[PDB]
């Protein structure tokens, strides 16, 4: 496991500002990932709010953010971010004379010619509220 | 193409706190399909908009993709794009080239060549903030 690692230091990051902070309760949570990070973050909300029971965060809403990825060159001082690295590698696969029917046609028979059971759809699967 | 989808939404959500007789909004969960093209920031943006002032106002908005799943109407075959997107990855990763090609399209600077670059954004998990409650005097 890679995401386990992930939640016993971020579990205890914020186990360790909480205690020093005489908290009643750890209500959310705010992470942030590079886009570098293979890992599959729904893992790591499996592992942290296992990590958090008992303890002053129990359910403590879980927010993920993503860090987007830039480097810079020592060398020439160009700094540049992962996008740029993907396009230039991109066209490459490019020469490689490679694909668009392979996108466009169902895979078992030549087809071409389908159906959307699962893609363009938007409605609200959950809504938390409060009552009397 | 957002200021509607929005709508249709502070709708379905400001109606079910009314016929629940609810006192305020927490979260509100929304799913979307990888195949719809709108700008995410948008639609919270305007969501956040058509809260305000309600019972619904500063509610965490939630976002999750809905992949995409087809159905071949000739041999009523399903497949997911997982299935053909994964593919074109584990066939040019095959190829000689790929290992070596890795290499100069990544650890290589497009301004020079150079190979010693510095990683600024990228790396690591931090907790950006944590949220509490304190009862202290
Ligand atoms: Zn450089
Ligand atoms: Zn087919």
């Amino acid at each position: 496991m890679h995401e386990w690692a992930l939640a016993d230091a971020i579990v205890r990051t914020v186990l360790d500002y909480a205690q020093r902070e005489g908290a009643s309760r750890v209500k959310a949570v705010r992470v942030v990932l590079g886009e570098l990070q293979d890992v599959a973050e729904d893992i790591v909300k499996f592992a942290m709010e296992q990590l958090f029971a008992g303890t002053i965060a129990e359910g403590a809403e879980i927010e993920f953010v993503e860090e987007e990825a830039v480097f810079k060159c020592r060398n020439c001082n160009y700094e540049w971010k992962l996008k740029e690295v993907k396009d230039k590698f991109d066209e490459r696969i490019k020469e490689d004379i490679h694909v668009v029917h392979a996108f466009l046609a169902c895979p078992k028979c030549g087809s071409h010619d389908f159906e959307v059971v699962k893609g363009r759809g938007v409605y609200v699967a959950g809504i938390k509220i409060e009552k009397e």
